[PDB]
Parts: C-alpha cells; structure tokens; sequence
C-alpha cells in the first residue's frame, strides 16, 4: 500500500529472456501452424469464431516494439495462440496435436526460466 512495498523482483532481463523463449518456439518443428497470422480471407469461419487472433510473428513484432508492459502480458499472448488453436482444431489433427505439443514446450521453458 502507500509507502509499503514488497521487495523488488529483478525484471531487467525479462525482455531478453522472453525473446529467447520466442526464438525457441519459432524454431520448433511443430511451429508451422503458428508462424504467421491465419489468413482471414481464405479460412472459413476463422474471423467470426476467433475473437482475438494471435501468432508468433505478431508476438515478435509486439515484443520488438515495446508493446508488452510485463512478462505476464507476453505469456498471455503465447497462451492465446494455443487457446485459439484448441478452439478451432480437432485434438486428433496435425494442427491440433502441434498446438498441444507447443503449449507443453512453452510451459516448461516458462517455469524453468522464471519460476
């Protein structure tokens, strides 16, 4: 509260570390469904159903231009990628499985790096 602060958790490396994690996700063999925004002109249903589209290129641009205020808003957009994927894709499809694999991969890097 006013003039009463918890000790300062060092956040000065967060940008570098989120960038490293994102590189690792970009270079995963199962990243291909997530590298670019879904083409809303060419994929029936996507625009109406998926209220907040998100992809790794869009997260990379946001990260590079100071549009994440903290590491939690970064994790929210990564999870949005996989939450959208589960919304639109069957679990037993190549893309559905890719999204599960990537989410697992992310969450381990996240825990190991920050928790």
């Amino acid at each position: 509260s006013m003039s009463v602060k918890k000790p300062k958790r060092d956040d000065s490396k967060d940008l570098a570390l989120c960038s490293m994690i994102l590189t690792e996700m970009e270079t995963h063999e199962d990243a291909w469904p997530f590298l670019l925004p879904v083409n809303l002109k060419l994929v029936p249903g996507y625009k109406k159903v998926i209220k907040k589209p998100m992809d790794f290129s869009t997260i990379r641009e946001k990260l590079s231009s100071g549009q994440y205020p903290n590491l939690e808003t970064f994790a929210l957009d990564v999870r949005l990628v996989f939450d959208n994927c589960e919304t639109f894709n069957e679990d037993d499809s190549d893309i559905g499985r890719a999204g599960h694999n990537m989410r697992k991969y992310f969450e381990k890097k996240w825990t190991d790096t920050f928790k």
